[PDB]
């Protein structure tokens, strides 16, 4: 998928996540959010005009999706231990990584 | 000064720009968040175990203040035109940055 319908994806089920009422809600939506990062990892900001991917802010923006997967799987091994309210407590750090990366490259 | 008493100035002034009442409060706050930013970039996170400057953790540590100077930046210019809402707005969107550092290192 693109770059928008990846962002998308994540933003629909950070939601999704918010409104659950348990851990198999919790966890299908982390793991869509999962791929749909990994997935938006290949892509480039499109204000960045220097897209090699050796360069300086390619490995950055990389970077940023890794950090947010690892808070994702620390959401999922919550979810994964039924622990609900704590698995929606840490889908909500995440926010902060997603705005650090938007105010940088948006 | 050390890296606590650098962020502890970023923490109090922070508050400062919160409570403040005029444009000349909100840029004195400012211009202290900014050098205590500059001196903690020359430090090292405690829990990162290798220190070399050349490191990519090490680049990605001293990157994350020269994105905090630049907000910083971005609220004086604010400041500096009297506009005393505007910039502390401004200040708010600092906090993602801030939360985001300390989840990646602490
Ligand atoms: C964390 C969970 C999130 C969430 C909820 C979103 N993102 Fe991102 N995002 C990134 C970039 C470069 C863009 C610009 C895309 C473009 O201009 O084409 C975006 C955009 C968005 C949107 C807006 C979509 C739109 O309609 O324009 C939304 C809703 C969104 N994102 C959600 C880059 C990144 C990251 C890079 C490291 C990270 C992490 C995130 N985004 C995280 C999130
Ligand atoms: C943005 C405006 C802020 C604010 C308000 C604070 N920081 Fe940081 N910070 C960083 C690291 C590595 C640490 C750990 C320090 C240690 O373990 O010795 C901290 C710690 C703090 C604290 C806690 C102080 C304490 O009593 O333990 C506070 C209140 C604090 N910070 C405020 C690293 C970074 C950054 C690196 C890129 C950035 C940016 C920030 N911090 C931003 C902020
Ligand atoms: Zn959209
Ligand atoms: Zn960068
Ligand atoms: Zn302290
Ligand atoms: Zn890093
Ligand atoms: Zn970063």
């Amino acid at each position: 998928a693109d770059l928008e319908d990846n962002m998308e994806t994540l933003n629909d089920n950070l939601k999704v996540i918010e409104k659950a009422d348990n851990a198999a809600q919790v966890k299908d939506a982390l793991t869509k959010m999962r791929a749909a990062a990994l997935d938006a990892q290949k892509a480039t900001p499109p204000k960045l005009e220097d897209k090699s991917p050796d360069s300086p802010e390619m490995w950055h923006f990389r970077h940023g999706f890794d950090i947010l997967v690892g808070q994702i799987d620390d959401a999922l091994k919550l979810a994964n231990e039924g622990k609900v309210k704590e698995a929606q407590a840490a889908a909500e750090q995440l926010k902060c990584t997603c705005n650090h990366c938007h105010q940088h490259y948006r």
